[PDB]
């Protein structure tokens, strides 16, 4: 019959064989394989969306998104397996290049030298540069979704929240703070901040936001930068949210330095615009590329882009969206 993992049904043969339990997500279960076709290692991702309106939007924005994108730094998808008709499709698979770890798992391990975070932290700014020039947002970069290969590169993957310029997710330490505040008008500053986490996280192999809450994460964001300006309350829309800000007690700002008194001052300097309040005057990802920190690898002439822009799901019940799922994946099935 079907091919099993802790007790999962992973029916990807018989082109995909020898199964090897990797991780799971909050909505995907992700196998090793073995392509008896093309003699390759994959990666297969196991998700079971069609109950859900919000799983089945993850589903079909990141199958979208993915088929589109090609690039060094961004996982691209193989194959998809699913059923031959949309009354037994209950589980789909996506086969992905094998990866060997993320960097959530690595920091656990591992204190990063700087080279290596500056390799790390470019091939994310690469990854992320195609991105916004397609005029993307990913909107949940982390550690987890920063994936590695023995050879040290670096793919960005996890697509399911990424919009053309919300829900629940496992972590939320790497959200900006209008995320948390504004609840709207997301501009791709936000994948910058979490960029800046990302890079406060390999500097010390901890996390520089974390909260159990909004309330709680916000206290630690104030608690670093300190109060915001008069400037930065203006950039916040919502006005029950700016009032909820100068309701809380005045903080100073902590120098940088004192967080990270080892870290090299070329990468505080960039981390101090990444980790700005204010998203208009947050760095901008060609901006970070070309930040002395990164001169060792910076090269505009090796840092591709889109070749044009993309230019609504959550209107569409969970029947329609997994209509619009079977039709993406149409062209993995034979007699398309
Ligand atoms: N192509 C891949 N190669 C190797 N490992 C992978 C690959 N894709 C995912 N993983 C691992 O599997 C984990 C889960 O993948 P992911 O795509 O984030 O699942 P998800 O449930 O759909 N979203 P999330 O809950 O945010 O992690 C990752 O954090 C990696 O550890
Ligand atoms: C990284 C070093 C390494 O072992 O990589 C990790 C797995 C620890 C991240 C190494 O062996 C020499 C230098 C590299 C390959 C590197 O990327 O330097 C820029």
């Amino acid at each position: 019959g079907p091919e099993m993992v802790r007790g999962q049904v992973f029916d990807v043969g018989p082109r995909y064989t020898n199964l090897s339990y990797i991780g799971e997500g909050a909505y995907g279960m992700v196998c090793s394989a073995y392509d008896n076709v093309n003699k390759v290692r994959v990666a297969i991702k196991k998700i079971s969306p069609f109950e859900h309106q919000t799983y089945c939007q993850r589903t079909l924005r990141e199958i979208k998104i993915l088929l589109r994108f090609r690039h060094e730094n961004i996982i691209g998808i193989n194959d998809i397996i699913r059923a031959p008709t949309i009354e037994q499709m209950k589980d789909v698979y996506i086969v992905q290049d094998l990866m060997e770890t993320d960097l959530y798992k690595l920091l656990k391990t591992q204190h990063l030298s700087n080279d290596h975070i500056c390799y790390f932290l470019y091939q994310i700014l690469r990854g992320l540069k195609y991105i916004h020039s397609a005029n993307v947002l990913h909107r949940d970069l982390k550690p987890s979704n920063l994936l590695l290969n023995t050879t040290c590169d670096l793919k960005i993957c996890d697509f399911g929240l990424a919009r053309v310029a919300t829900e629940y997710v496992a972590t939320r330490w790497y959200r900006a703070p209008e995320i948390m505040l504004n609840s709207k008008g997301y501009t791709k500053s936000i994948d910058i901040w979490s960029v800046g986490c990302i890079l406060a996280e390999m500097l010390s192999n901890r996390p520089i936001f974390p909260g159990k809450h909004y309330l709680d994460q916000l206290n630690h964001i104030l608690g670093i930068l300190g109060s915001p300006s008069q400037e930065d309350l203006n950039c916040i829309i919502n006005l029950k949210a700016r009032n909820y800000l100068l309701s809380l007690p005045h903080k100073n700002k902590v120098p940088w330095n004192r967080l990270f008194p080892n870290a090299d001052s070329k990468a505080l300097d960039l981390l101090d615009k990444m980790l700005t309040f204010n998203p208009h005057k947050r760095i901008e990802v060609e901006q970070a590329l070309a930040h002395p920190y990164l001169e060792q690898y910076y090269d505009p002439s090796d840092e591709p882009i889109a070749e044009a822009p993309f230019k609504e799901l959550d209107d569409l019940p969970k029947e329609k969206l997994k209509e619009l799922i079977f039709e993406e994946t149409a062209r993995f099935q034979p007699g398309y």
